[PDB]
RNA sequence: ACAU
DNA sequence: CGATGT
């Protein structure tokens, strides 16, 4: 119904899918930019909007900070519930490393809590996230 | 079909 | 138009 306010919002950017992944963590209601991981030359879309919620679950741990997540992926949504990325993307030498971040994002998932809640932003009631790359 |  | 996902 309402946004919460009181909130951070990721989201990822890609040039190509699978292609150059990036994302990042903004405040919900200003807009400034609270993380943003270096690109990664291969993953997918779907990867790189699992790794920004677990980011941001990280993030918002380190800093005793009760706030919700935005994400407008129902499927990363539902792979940081499940604590498992589905994701169909080739394990090689080239998606090596976005591989690790998950492998190792799933990992920090298995050995720490949170009560953080992770909610879908709602596109079509709300316009773009806030943490949209504009792309 | 829905979400990207 | 293509790809990633439930
Ligand atoms: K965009
Ligand atoms: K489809
Ligand atoms: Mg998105
Ligand atoms: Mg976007």
């Amino acid at each position: 119904e309402e946004i919460i306010w009181e909130s951070l919002s990721v989201d990822v950017g890609s040039q190509g899918n699978p292609g150059i992944v990036e994302y990042k963590g903004v405040d919900t209601k200003t807009g400034e930019v609270l993380f943003e991981r270096e690109p990664i030359p291969i993953g997918t879309n779907n990867m790189g909007e699992f790794l920004a919620i677990v980011h941001g679950l990280r993030y918002l741990k380190e800093r005793n900070s009760r706030k919700p997540i935005y994400s407008d992926s129902q499927t990363a949504i539902k792979w940081v519930k499940d604590k498992k990325a589905k994701s169909t993307l080739v394990r090689n030498e080239e998606t090596a490393l976005i591989w690790k971040l998950v492998d190792e994002a799933e990992e920090w998932l298995n050995t720490h809590t949170y009560e953080t809640p992770i909610l879908k932003w709602q596109t079509d009631k709300w316009g773009e996230i806030k943490a949209d790359y504009g792309r």
